[PDB]
């Protein structure tokens, strides 16, 4: 037994092993729009990547890793809620078996084809490991995919999935600029929640934009190529690797944008 997205590990047992699972700022969430308050002393995003190093990508039996040189500020995260720089460690997405389901976050009840998760830590606490014991450790900016005309950008993410097909597989992935992954506009909501796979750690303050990015038919077809399993066990497909909308509790959503 291991947690994944399966009938037997998915979502409804998770908290069996973490019990957090059932806590009070559990991510994702459906983000209400009508609800969703304008916060006049939130400040406009800055998204510093020109000096990112991206390194190596990964497939770890959940999604696909990007990782990148986290050792200085080479791709940081400022403003916007924050009141810290946050280095970008890695980014990595989830997706649906069809089009109409994928992502985690949800806007009036909506489900987009993927989500893509920028992860970022703190640097007053130093190293990854100490910010996710803190309850400001990580920024993640969240990014709506919807099918339509491609990403160029995201082109040589597709390209390089044929070499890490099956789990714990690596490959050198040098020279990608995550730039090529935004939307024209930085508008976003903002909301205290959570890593969604296990551990499920309460750390992170959620940047969601609100305009989507759209990607081709046969970008997600080739997301849906991957392997949740090993080389030489029976094939599962990577599908359908998302974690649905979890109660709000007590937490308020604020808008950048009114
Ligand atoms: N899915 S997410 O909350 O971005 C996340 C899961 C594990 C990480 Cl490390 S970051
Ligand atoms: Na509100
Ligand atoms: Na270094
Ligand atoms: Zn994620």
């Amino acid at each position: 037994h291991h947690w994944g997205y399966g009938k037997h590990n998915g979502p409804e047992h998770w908290h069996k092993d973490f019990p957090i699972a059932k806590g009070e700022r559990q991510s994702p969430v459906d983000i209400d729009t009508h609800t969703a308050k304008y916060d006049p002393s939130l400040k406009p995003l800055s998204v510093s990547y020109d000096q990112a190093t991206s390194l190596r990508i990964l497939n770890n039996g959940h999604a696909f890793n990007v990782e990148f040189d986290d050792s200085q500020d080479k791709a940081v995260l400022k403003g916007g809620p924050l009141d810290g720089t946050y280095r970008l460690i890695q980014f990595h997405f989830h997706w649906g078996s069809l089009d109409g389901q994928g992502s985690e976050h949800t806007v009036d009840k909506k489900k987009y084809a993927a989500e893509l998760h920028l992860v970022h830590w703190n640097t007053k606490y130093g190293d990854f490991g100490k910010a996710v014991q803190q309850p400001d450790g990580l920024a993640v900016l969240g990014i709506f995919l919807k099918v339509g005309s491609a990403k160029p950008g995201l082109q040589k993410v597709v390209d390089v999935l044929d070499s890490i097909k099956t789990k714990g597989k690596s490959a050198d992935f040098t020279n990608f600029d995550p730039r090529g992954l935004l939307p024209e506009s930085l508008d976003y909501w903002t909301y205290p929640g959570s890593l969604t796979t296990p551990p499920l750690l309460e750390c992170v303050t959620w940047i969601v934009l609100k305009e989507p990015i759209s990607v081709s038919s046969e970008q997600v077809l080739k997301f849906r190529k991957l392997n949740f399993n090993g080389e030489g066990e029976p094939e599962e497909l990577m599908v359908d690797n998302w974690r649905p909308a979890q109660p709000l509790k007590n937490r308020q959503i604020k808008a950048s944008f009114k």
